[PDB]
């Protein structure tokens, strides 16, 4: 008997990046409290999640004026930082394409208000299985990540560009970390397409354009995630500063 897409993806990650399985569940039932983008993006629900995360980050600074912009940036770094790595691995090293529509992703949120684990109902994206690596990453961008940035941009407390900036850095970080796995051809192709092309293959704007730039012949982030502005949160080791 042949594996399901869920068992296939799960095997591929156990093979190459076993640690990523801590934050993703494939074709397992989601807990009651878990929510899809549609659910947690509701202004009342999302404002409650961010309130909890605010109290946590400022738990030792109840007098300090709070900066919602670096706060949401960090909340989103959690969300996108936990969701994307296993999806880059699945989409870039699987014959069949996993469907990444946000409605298949039930997010279980940590007690601190940030996301903790993603519970996925796995189905094939038969439209995107014939797609190359570039068009599979464009699909991740268009279907999985744009809705998320738009949900947070709707709070009126952060501009999308900062989130895209941190996402571009993240994606580039894992391409380099996965470079022996993916090969020089696919790495160079994706870097150019994702970071040095103003437009997507479908004409629309590429929101990852110039989120990483060339300085001394190596790819570094162009924009700071601003997490240093939060109390008891450390400046990133590869900050623009
Ligand atoms: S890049 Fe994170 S603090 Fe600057």
């Amino acid at each position: 008997q042949d594996p399901t897409l869920a068992q296939a993806v799960r095997a591929t990650i156990a093979k190459h990046r076993e640690h990523l399985l801590e934050f993703i569940r494939l074709d397992e039932p989601a807990p009651l409290n878990a929510m899809t983008l549609a659910q947690w993006s509701s202004p009342n629900v999302l404002s409650s999640l961010l309130a909890v995360y605010s109290d946590h980050i400022y738990r030792n600074q109840p007098m300090m004026i709070r900066e919602n912009k670096p706060l949401i940036s960090l909340w989103a770094q959690w969300y996108i930082g936990l969701m994307v790595p296993p999806l880059m691995l699945a989409l870039l090293t699987q014959e069949k394409a996993l469907d990444v529509s946000p409605e298949h992703f039930h997010a279980e949120f940590h007690e601190t208000g940030r996301v903790a684990c993603f519970w996925v109902d796995v189905s094939e994206d038969k439209n995107a299985t014939p797609h190359s690596p570039q068009h599979r990453m464009e699909t991740l961008i268009s279907q999985a990540l744009v809705p998320v940035v738009q949900a947070l941009e709707a709070t009126g407390e952060i501009n999308g560009k900062l989130i895209w900036s941190n996402t571009g850095y993240l994606i580039n970080w894992y391409l380099t970390e996965m470079k022996q796995l993916l090969g020089e051809a696919t790495v160079e192709s994706l870097r150019h397409a994702l970071f040095f092309e103003k437009t997507l293959t479908n004409g629309e704007d590429n929101p990852l354009w110039r989120t990483v730039v060339l300085r001394d012949g190596l790819l570094v982030r162009r924009t700071c995630c601003q997490r240093y502005r939060l109390p008891d949160v450390q400046q990133c080791g590869d900050c623009t500063l």
